């Protein structure tokens, strides 16, 4: 059974969605849309093999040539482009890339939009798909550390990449690094606690990165460090240790569980285009039960197809076996437009912590 | 030659027999006077060490016996200062090492702050985890600008439930200072001391969710907390996170401290002390340097003197501790760990608690 997939935007993280959709047989890619020929140029190279290409989304949407949409264009295109699909005569699948919105308006807008939208609308926020990050999904969900308490999320990476018309550069564009970046966090908060936030807390600051770069005489007005606090409403309770300067560091993400029975920890680390040739290293998962005394440590493997189509340890792939599911009315999109929302609602209370100095409740 | 030091004890406890175990790797040192209203701590104190001294049921018996050069305060957290005052007005002007938090409450701050400005011989508070040596090699490593300017600071405790005590006094906030205190006083002094800032807002989020429930004190459950996160803000707007937990025994590394800058990141991993860990798996403290150009990290394991080790529970610290408080007592070095650094260490401790209790930061001055 062959899906023909429409992708809008063929930039970077488009071709990583391309790479991951080649390794999952009945994918073909039918039509592409970017407003920058030298991208589809790019795309097409990386699809290899021809596909229709346009300018504007919206010639794509009637094309006729598609069953499915893929959306990996700027943040803050988001919620125009869903619009558009929101209103096209053909009602299709869309899976939006990561924040599906940047703005508290946005929000507010999209959601009652896509509650009334008949197709799935699948938000792109893979990391749970990481198959380190499952089996502590399911340690956490199988009562393996009993009742579970704290939640540590600790991101250590290199400054933003540049990208076209270096749009990740400034708040306005972006939402705030604090979405960009950590609304995949947030979202994982929820999904592990499985629970909902009531109070947010931040202390973050631009403090090293992108000085050299000027727009006009102005630098980048984004956060590339932070310490988030978030409370929950059966009192679980979490933390964000974000750093855009600790490129250093061989574990990119560290990701810890507490509970009364026991803890569990993994290791991600840099995907290999980013790190130093050989020293290739397996993301690993220690399991440390308070009672016996005995941590149980072991590498998580990922298939070398998988781990080297993307850059996010094996996590699309998986994002795309779902995707295709919800296209044929086969199983449930497992990351909502609810839960995209949230996401970004907490990331935009984060900001907003961090310049008012104060907690933000959430509702 | 050895100079000898005359050591008087107050409070003849756990900790003390670990400042006991301590002296006796240091030449000179040695305990003439032993204080502690229990006689079976009297006699568990002294068998540790091992030779004859002179013991009184109360402190205020050794202060004017003539037995003692300098004093170490090991008693419970809310004694410290009815101590020290006693101490104060004692007209013989000797040393104090006095244990961690220094107090318990911001009543008792403010008074101790007053009274030891007025006191004219060395007071250390005993905040001895600046002296692990992979803790030095880090502060080391942040002092000495190979992070480049430092911005971020995270320590990570996961550890047992706090350990039954003589009359339970660890239980209460009422005689502990809260968990934040008791337990964190070291971590918020580590912040000072690493970042060579001071703090402006504290906030935390933090519960008594699992620690000490079936265990009654006349009808009464523990009210300390047993797990938090902390986020503090310094006035150069460097920041740092304290994540505790109380039930995370099984970790291997017992603490974890990085520290980011823009050149470079350090961390360390600090194993279980081997008494509360299990037999024959034996792990070194590691400290690993990542510079972000270029790429290359370097990991080595930070060996401690076997001897030093196994004085205590704290990765060789309190033999160092005592090395700096016997130069102070010479007058060959200076208190590294000042009454001003207990001070802003408890006054950290006490806001992030009222963070806790009140879902709002704390301004400090
Ligand atoms: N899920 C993840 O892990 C992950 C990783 C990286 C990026 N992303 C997301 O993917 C999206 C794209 O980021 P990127 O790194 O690929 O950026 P990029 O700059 O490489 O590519 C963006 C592309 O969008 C095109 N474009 C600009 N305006 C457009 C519009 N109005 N309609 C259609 N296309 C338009 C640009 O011409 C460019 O080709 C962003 O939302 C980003 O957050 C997600
Ligand atoms: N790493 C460290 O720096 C560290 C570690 C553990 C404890 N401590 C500190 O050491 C102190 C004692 O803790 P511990 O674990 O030894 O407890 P403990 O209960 O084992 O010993 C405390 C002793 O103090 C005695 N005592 C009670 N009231 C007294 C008073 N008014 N005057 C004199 N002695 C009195 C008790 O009888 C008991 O023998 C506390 O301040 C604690 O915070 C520091």
């Amino acid at each position: 059974r062959t899906i023909r997939y429409g992708l809008i935007g063929a930039g970077h993280m488009a071709r990583e969605h391309v790479r991951n959709l080649a390794l999952i047989p009945g994918s073909l890619i039918t039509a592409v849309s970017d407003p920058q020929p030298s991208s589809l140029e790019e795309t097409v190279a990386e699809i290899g093999y021809e596909v229709t290409t346009f300018p504007d989304h919206r010639e794509l949407l009637v094309s006729g040539l598609v069953d499915a949409l893929v959306i990996a264009s700027p943040n803050d295109t988001h919620l125009d482009i869903l619009k558009d699909i929101f209103s096209n005569q053909m009602k299709l699948p869309v899976l939006v890339e990561k924040p599906v919105c940047t703005t508290a308006a946005q929000a507010d807008e999209l959601e009652s939009l896509a509650a009334g939208y008949s197709a799935p609308v699948w938000v792109a926020m893979e990391y749970r798909y990481m198959p380190p990050v499952q089996e502590l999904i399911q340690a956490a969900h199988g009562g393996k550390l009993g009742n579970v308490f704290m939640l540590s999320i600790v991101e250590h990476r290199f400054p933003f990449l540049h990208k076209v018309d270096a749009w990740n550069r400034f708040n306005e564009r972006t939402g705030g690094t604090l979405v960009e970046k950590c609304c995949h966090f947030f979202d994982l908060m929820r999904l592990i606690l499985q629970d909902e936030p009531t109070r947010i807390y931040a202390s973050g600051g631009h403090d090293v990165n992108h000085m050299d770069e000027l727009y006009e005489g102005r630098v980048s007005d984004m956060i590339d460090n932070a310490y988030v606090v978030v409370d929950f409403k059966s009192g679980r309770r979490a933390m964000l240790e974000l750093s855009m300067f600790a490129e250093g560091s061989k574990f990119q993400e560290r990701i810890s569980i507490v509970g009364d029975a026991a803890k569990i920890e993994c290791l991600i680390p840099v995907a290999a285009s980013h790190w130093i040739e050989g020293d290739e290293s397996e993301a690993v998962v220690e399991f440390s039960p308070r009672s016996p005394l005995g941590p149980e440590t072991h590498e998580v493997p990922v298939d070398e197809a998988v781990l080297a189509a993307g850059a996010h340890h094996g996590s699309t792939y998986y994002e795309h076996l779902g995707y295709r599911k919800a296209i044929l009315g086969e199983g449930p999109v497992e990351v909502t437009v609810a839960d995209g929302l949230q996401s970004v609602r907490m990331g935009l209370a984060a900001e907003r912590s961090i310049i008012e100095g104060r907690p933000v409740e959430l509702l």
